[PDB]
């Protein structure tokens, strides 16, 4: 049911048409997740997936986004008897969250490619049955606000998305899956995954949205891509336009991947009187310091990949020191692969493509190279030293050969006599693995041993028999 002050912005017309309706309900008491969703889902529909007959921009006529809403809270109100819940206190149970988990599931499709594009909003959900991981958790949290259960809230990590929900906000429930092959918990907390100090949980430091927060989420997951090869400009201009307003009405405050995201996109189209990426990127940072304990990886590594695109090697090495430094606190855990492989593809891709550009350019004669910096071989050894920090006390190691063989490679980048200048203390750079600890004479000596390398990071016992 859609109140008329709702309505009175359509038709929608154009990408700045959409923004006014993101102004209108972000200065409601609560805004309207289903509304915006649908339409989020229609424009990108017209814009990314079918794109036949555009002419400028989809109009979203009244009549067709009312019946879509029809359709939705129709769905929700006919499955979930809310009698059957009672409600004190003006908060949800744990059975209450739990149906409607049930309900947003069981009306998917049985079998679909779960990864796919453009299916993360309510407009897949109703024309598609289709919804990917986190949009699952996404429509959970509309349906309740359909519902009246103005307690339920998504909960994000940087990989994960389930609700929170309950006296003060305070209980969790799982209510999608997460990964590929990996046992659901659907209705139960997270406190088994916050005590373990796995990565997917944050050991408790995820983000707790509130209804504007659940608006910035729905913006960071428009997705632009029409193909491999092809954005739509006009989604990116959208997601970018939409950013933009929640950040100047305070809802990024506490959103370090959204700014992320808004950084990136400053960088492929910047916007004229606004921060520049960098200054965005340094605001994300800031946010996770403040809200979340220092604790989230990807503000980092936002940074380190707009200096690794920049070719800057010694900030973007900074900024994958930070990265480990932050994931070292951590215990490296079953579902916690996609940091795994981020880490894993920075130290044997991205840096030693980065280091071998260097090298090419170092004889060439670039001056105040990386290679000839030893503040730089320092954040080298500080990214690899929380890598090995991290695996210490893991259920699960973290370090193999494949690993050492790129290390050897990537130090031997770096001169002896740059090599040497960097001071390890118990430049100036303290170790925290023991690992690294047992590496240090090998580190600074002229000729590097390989051999002796592989055998400290890898912790082989032993060395060809015959
Ligand atoms: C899927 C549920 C967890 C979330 C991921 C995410 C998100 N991402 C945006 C894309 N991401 C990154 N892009 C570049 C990166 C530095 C590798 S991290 C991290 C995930 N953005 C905004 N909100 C959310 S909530």
């Amino acid at each position: 049911g859609l109140k008329a002050a709702q309505k009175t912005l359509f038709p929608l017309r154009s990408i700045d048409d959409v923004v006014r309706l993101f102004a209108a309900e972000l200065g409601r008491e609560e805004p309207d997740l289903v509304l915006l969703s649908l339409v989020l889902g229609f424009v990108e529909h017209f814009l990314a997936v079918n794109r036949v007959g555009l002419t400028y921009f989809p109009v979203a006529d009244l009549s067709i986004i009312a019946a879509l809403y029809a359709r939705f809270t129709a769905q929700i109100r006919g499955a979930v008897d809310l009698s059957l819940y009672p409600r004190e206190g003006g908060v949800s149970s744990r059975e209450l969250v739990k149906k409607v988990s049930d309900v947003i599931w069981n009306s998917l499709s049985r079998s679909y490619f779960k990864d796919r594009a453009h299916i993360q909003s309510l407009f897949s959900f109703i024309t598609g049955t289709k919804l990917d991981s986190s949009g699952v958790a996404f429509a959970v949290v509309g349906a309740c606000q359909a519902l009246g259960l103005r307690d339920v809230h998504l909960a994000l990590s940087e990989d994960h998305a389930w609700v929170v929900f309950g006296p003060n906000g305070e209980q969790t429930a799982e209510v999608t899956w997460h990964g590929k092959g990996n046992e659901d918990r659907r209705g139960q907390t997270v406190n088994a995954g916050v005590a373990e100090r796995s990565w997917l949980y944050l050991k408790g430091s995820y983000m707790r949205c509130d209804r504007k927060m659940e608006v910035a989420f729905m913006v960071c997951a428009i997705n632009p891509s029409i193909d491999l090869h092809t954005d739509s400009l006009e989604l990116l201009q959208l997601q970018q336009k939409l950013l933009w307003l929640l950040y100047d009405l305070g809802h990024l405050e506490r959103y370090p991947m959204a700014l992320g995201n808004l950084a990136d996109l400053e960088e492929l189209e910047p916007t004229p009187g606004r921060p520049d990426p960098l200054t965005l990127y340094h605001k994300g940072i800031a946010s996770a310091k403040t809200y979340y304990r220092d604790e989230h990886i990807y503000p980092y590594m936002y940074l380190a990949g707009y200096h690794c695109r920049n070719r800057n090697v010694r900030e973007a090495l900074q900024a994958w020191a930070d990265t480990a430094t932050v994931i070292q606190d951590y215990n490296y855990c079953r579902e916690d692969e996609e940091i795994y492989k981020e880490f894993f593809e920075v130290a044997n891709d991205v840096i030693p493509n980065l280091l071998k550009e260097a090298a090419s350019l170092l004889e060439a004669g670039s001056q105040g190279s990386a290679l000839q910096d030893p503040e730089c071989f320092a954040h080298l050894l500080r990214f690899y030293d929380g890598i090995c920090k991290w695996e210490e006390g893991s259920p699960t190691p973290v370090l193999h050969v494949g690993w050492a063989t790129f290390l050897v490679q990537s130090l031997g980048r770096f001169e002896g006599q740059v090599r040497q200048k960097v001071r390890i203390v118990s430049p100036v750079l303290t170790f925290q693995s023991e690992k690294m600890k047992g590496m240090k004479e090998l580190l600074v000596a002229t000729k590097i041993n390989s051999s002796a390398i592989k055998l400290q990071l890898t912790a082989q016992s032993q060395v060809q028999m015959k």
